[PDB]
Parts: structure tokens; sequence; C-alpha cells
């Protein structure tokens, strides 16, 4: 059951990355650039940052012992945009988009 939930898992994560919510959740691609973008003292808000290539490396890397173990990264990485971004931010709206297909696929785990 373990590895048959993970498979699903990986399902999911590329559909998160899949070209259909790619207007959404491109900013969820790649880690945040603190520098890049500016946001200078988001490692001093965000201790624990996350994004899909670090979820895509650590399930190839067989490094999440379970489903729960998945999720709780990629709910990270959408609270850690909620923390950090004032709640009318167009990227929070991104981040709520792509959590509703998240939650859905999760939730129909067989
Ligand atoms: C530009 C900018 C300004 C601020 N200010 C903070 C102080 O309060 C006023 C606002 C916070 C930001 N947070 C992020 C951010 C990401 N950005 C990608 C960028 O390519 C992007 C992509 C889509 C829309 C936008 Cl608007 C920007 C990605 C993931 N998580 C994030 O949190 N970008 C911010």
């Amino acid at each position: 059951k373990l590895s048959e939930h993970l498979r699903y898992c990986d399902s999911i994560l590329r559909e998160m990355l899949s070209k259909k919510h790619a207007a959404y959740a491109w900013p969820f691609y790649k880690p945040v650039d603190a520098e890049a973008l500016e946001l200078h003292d988001y490692h001093d808000i965000i201790k624990h940052p996350m994004d899909l290539s670090t979820v895509k490396r650590k399930m190839d890397g067989r490094e999440y012992p379970d489903a729960q173990g998945f999720a709780a990264d990629v709910r990270l990485m959408f609270s850690n945009c909620y923390k950090y971004n004032p709640p009318d931010h167009e990227v929070v709206a991104m981040a709520r988009k792509l959590q509703d297909v998240f939650e859905m696929r999760f939730a129909k785990m067989p």
C-alpha cells in the first residue's frame, strides 16, 4: 500500500507540473531566489523553503516514507506563500488555485 500510495503521489506531482496548470503553477516550479526576486528577508521569515522541484528531487530520491510526508512538503510550499505574502497578492491567488488541485487529487487517492 505504501509504494502504491507514492506512485499516486508521483502522479499528482506530474499533474502539478503539467502545462494544464502552468498559468498558476509556474511560480512554484523552482525554489524562491530571494536575491533575484529582491525578497531579501525571505529566509528570515520562511525557515523551511519548499517548491515542486525539491519535492520531485525528494520523490525520485525515495526520501518520503509515506504519502503523508509528501503531502506535508506540498502544504509547506503553499503555507510558506500564505505566510510570507499579503493575502491579496497575485501569487497567493495562484497558490490557492494550485492547492485546490492538490487537495482534490490527494483526497481521491484510492
Ligand atoms: C514580487 C514580489 C513582491 C512581494 N512583496 C512582499 C512585501 O509585501 C508586498 C509584496 C512579495 C512576493 N512573493 C513572491 C513569491 C514568488 N514570486 C515569483 C514572481 O516571479 C511572481 C510571480 C507571479 C506574480 C508575482 Cl506578483 C510575482 C514565488 C513564490 N512565493 C512567493 O512568495 N513574489 C513577490
